């Protein structure tokens, strides 16, 4: 599990469940290619996006579909999604946790990277 | 104006208005003594808490009454208040902006220290 | 001045100065088209990106070049840039402040929308 | 495990290890009484602070000793500590995770509360 995404709700103080997550990888022609996708669990976590073999060095974009999450709770939020763009495995394989903390008009995102 | 407090509302994406703010200075006995207080303005700021002459080196505590703020809105909050504790140091000329971004179950606070 | 961007440095507790900022508007083809850009000022703000007349309803992307900012400081950053994607809506009178608070492996972004 | 504290480092993108944590409970005479204390592990987590039996309803203060953490890394941070003040178990027993994300001049804290 070299990539995990975790999403929390700062309004209710709870994991954000069923949040859609899309991962893309920058291609040789400078375009964002689809890499993996999924939805968070009851714990607000999304495991199994990828394997160490497939998760090669590159520039990755993690898009968390925060608007649909808020809408479904009856809230009209400011952002369309939260996006996280980063270079991965450029020094060798690492394990990445991408965490997002969501409010209707604000979010924070943090990476925890372990060897 | 060496000390300013600014509060934002992450749920509505607005300044947090009429929020009570209390500042304490730590006394020789280790107890907190009242130092300055007020309510934030329509822009979510609180100016004029102290002067250069009164704001001497020491340990200060800024308490932001977040709980009454959320209660007025109708949103169950987690925290009793937000607390920012720091030592004022002389270093050269310095202005302190204590900012706070509020969500019902999360807050962040940042110090912006400039000349 | 319907759109302003403000960037703070969480590691030094200062405005983030000379940070490049690019704004894109989403075209009919779904591609991002350049819309406005600049660098933050000594106060960490970027004013004058657009006018009321040009800032019509649509989907916008604000990209903040955080990676070059940390590189200039000497601190290894995680992210390639910070990205804020949102729909501008008409609704009554409105001013948009996109704020970003930067750390090497974390950032937060908040929209302050006022009249 | 009705109370857990987790601390992350936003400069390195890593758990904050060996961070001292002190918990107090408000006493009938309005004073902060010592309740429990400990230090975060290699995972940045602190388990075993208390038991469901001892963790009665009340107002609790969780003090995270962020200054000593930064100093030991050679950084002179702004805050003395991060403090989290909240009412607990006022609707029945809950499980509380208090998370703190640390930068030298900024921090955020979030509570995740589960039944």
């Amino acid at each position: 599990c070299p990539l995990m995404v975790k999403v929390l709700d700062a309004v209710r103080g709870s994991p954000a469940i069923n949040v859609a997550v899309h991962v893309f990888r920058k291609a040789a022609d400078d375009t964002w290619e689809p890499f993996a996708s999924g939805k968070t669990s009851e714990s607000g976590e999304l495991h199994g996006l990828t394997t160490e073999e497939e998760f090669v060095e590159g520039i990755y974009k993690v898009e968390i579909d925060t608007k649909s999450f808020w809408k479904a709770l009856g809230i009209s939020p400011f952002h369309e999604h939260a996006e996280v763009v980063f270079t991965a495995n450029d020094s060798g394989p690492r394990r990445y946790t991408i965490a997002a903390l969501l409010s209707p008009y604000s979010y924070s995102t943090t990476a925890v990277v372990t060897n």
